[PDB]
């Protein structure tokens, strides 16, 4: 099946109202998120060495506010993903994102933070300058690695262990124009390649999570 997002998928996030937007989202975006979940779960399991399970994002059951983005997450749990380091594939009306994430809900984000600060040279070395970072998955903004200061990436790890609502996300962005002009396989390959680059970040946390 086709998993690459088309124009009607990005445009779904412009529909006004929770009810109206949700009716379209369950028709355009969600089916593709679920397909992406079944497709990439085996891959991440093979890549990380841990059993990975897909989790399509919920909206109406969690918030009364219309979602500006949706995604499918992958974690080493069959019931959830928010409390563990995970991966994500999603989109806003402007772009598609692929993340390795540690969000506020993670009860042990303080340890991950101290561990990332100790491997800062290795992380900088293995994460391409074309990648991006984020301290909050609910805001579309990101920080480009190419224009990331050494102190900036360090403070980002520090705030992860200092500020309770600070997060850590690393991945890539595929602009709407790019996604609309590439084919399915090229789309799957961009995501697949990003997971290969992001895999070592999961392994670092793998150790601290016992």
């Amino acid at each position: 099946t086709q998993m690459r997002f088309t124009e009607e998928d990005f445009n779904t996030f412009t529909i006004e109202g929770l009810d109206a937007r949700m009716e379209v989202l369950k028709e355009t975006v969600r089916p593709k998120l679920t397909a992406l979940g079944e497709h990439f779960a085996p891959t991440l399991s093979a890549l990380t060495g841990d059993e990975m399970f897909p989790h399509v994002a919920k909206h109406a059951r969690r918030s009364v506010n219309p979602p500006a983005d949706s995604w499918v997450a992958f974690a080493n749990s069959k019931r959830g993903y928010k409390k563990l380091p995970h991966f994500q594939i999603g989109l806003w009306e402007s772009h598609v994102f692929v993340w390795f994430a540690i969000i506020y809900e993670s009860p042990i984000k303080e340890e991950y933070g101290k561990l990332l600060e100790v491997n800062q040279e290795t992380i900088t070395k293995n994460i391409p300058d074309s990648f991006v970072w984020s301290a909050d998955h609910t805001k579309p903004g990101v920080h480009k690695q190419s224009e990331m200061d050494k102190e900036q990436l360090k403070t980002l790890f520090e705030r992860l262990q200092t500020v309770k609502k600070a997060e850590l996300l690393c991945g890539i962005q595929l602009q709407k124009e790019e996604v609309l002009n590439m084919n399915n396989q090229e789309f799957l390959q961009r995501i697949d390649d990003a997971f290969k680059q992001l895999a070592f970040l999961y392994r670092l946390t793998q150790k601290v999570t016992q």
